[PDB]
């Protein structure tokens, strides 16, 4: 499988999520942990308002609104292919996945 995450701006850094971990996991090493979330795993923060593809956003699981509301009075502006990257594994069954950045950082 393979990850790579993407800025506003284009900057993206490409790197490789082991099986059962999350996009912010590799983040703390790959240097996304600084262009990811930030409360990590945890809900509780709107900077993990990355823009996924929209064929590897299917894959992962299908967080309800659940997880939204606080996702959606994000800094930026959330759709339906957003997600919080504290909240997306990559499996071997995604590979190649093209995260981005939010409009904002928080
Ligand atoms: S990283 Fe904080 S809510 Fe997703």
């Amino acid at each position: 499988s393979k990850v790579v995450y993407v800025s506003h701006d284009g900057t993206r850094r490409q790197l490789d999520v082991a099986d059962g971990v999350s996009l912010m996991q590799a983040a703390v090493s790959n240097g996304i942990y600084d262009i990811v979330g930030d409360c990590g795993g945890s809900a509780s923060c709107a900077t993990c308002h990355v823009y996924v593809n929209e064929a590897f956003t299917d894959k992962v699981p299908a967080a309800n609104e659940r997880e939204i509301g606080m996702l959606e009075c994000v800094t930026a502006e959330l759709k339906p292919n957003s997600r919080l990257c504290c909240q997306i594994i990559m499996t071997p069954e995604l590979d190649g996945i093209v995260v981005d950045v939010p409009d904002r950082q928080w």
